[PDB]
């Protein structure tokens, strides 16, 4: 019976996974949409720059 | 038969290691998006490729 929880909880983690491949994606796709759309203008330089911005932003607007 | 829940024990581990890293990749390209529509909508200037990108943001999949 402990196998039985194991893979129980072994299939929640996959779909957990699969769910955030599947969003994460969704925005990659986008991203790979606009880049495209970029490739100069200062505005579409700072989109730029945010592509390919290293961490995540955390400044308050 | 003793190593069957030793094993599904295993790929749980590794799933639950592929969850922190898919979290903060989400994060990432998410927080770019929410960059990218603070600078169209600062921008206003009448542009019609920050337009296209506007409408790329909001488009949506028809699968997801």
């Amino acid at each position: 019976a402990l196998a039985e929880e194991w893979k129980r909880r072994y299939e929640k983690e996959k779909e957990k996974v699969e769910d955030l491949e599947k969003e994460r994606d969704f925005y990659f796709g986008k991203l790979r949409n606009i880049e495209l759309i970029c490739q100069n203008d200062p505005v579409l330089q700072r989109i730029v720059d945010i592509l390919y911005a290293t961490d995540e932003g955390f400044v308050i607007p």
